[PDB]
């Protein structure tokens, strides 16, 4: 038999929602606060990178990530999110900043590059949280 199985192929999932009109929605003090403040500051890090846009599993060669993460979140989509007035409150933001985090060290090794960039970020998110109004 001739067939080999090279097809189909994989994928990345469908992304997270950035939009959803029947979602209550808020703006806040503290949200617009996650958005100037915390989510600028670390976007603009030199450890963002891995973290501005959903995992692109198929372009990064990492065929397991979406069998381990069934809750993917990162900042392009939190970017998205707070632009778009998506979050009823600060703690669903928080929320989505804590999955990213918890992904980055559920699916990787302590002491991995990945892992200390997320670390760097983390410290730094937690000291931005942290002057919340
Ligand atoms: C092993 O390659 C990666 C592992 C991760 C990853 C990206 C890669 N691949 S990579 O080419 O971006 C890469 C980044 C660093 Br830092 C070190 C080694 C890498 O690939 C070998 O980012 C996410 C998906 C957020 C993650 O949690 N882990």
């Amino acid at each position: 038999h001739h067939h080999h199985h090279l097809v189909p192929r994989g994928s990345n999932p469908p992304p997270p929602e950035t939009s959803n009109p029947n979602k209550p929605k808020r703006q806040t003090n503290q949200l617009q606060y996650l958005l100037r403040v915390v989510l600028k500051t670390l976007w603009k890090h030199q450890f963002a990178w891995p973290f501005q846009q959903p995992v692109d599993a198929v372009k990064l060669n990492l065929p397991d990530y979406y069998k381990i993460i069934k809750t993917p979140m990162d900042m392009g989509t939190i970017k998205k999110r707070l632009e778009n007035n998506y979050y009823w409150n600060a703690q669903e933001c928080i929320q989505d900043f804590n999955t990213m985090f918890t992904n980055c060290y559920i699916y990787n090794k302590p002491g991995d590059d990945i892992v200390l960039m997320a670390e760097a970020l983390e410290k730094l998110f937690l000291q931005k949280i942290n002057e919340l109004p």
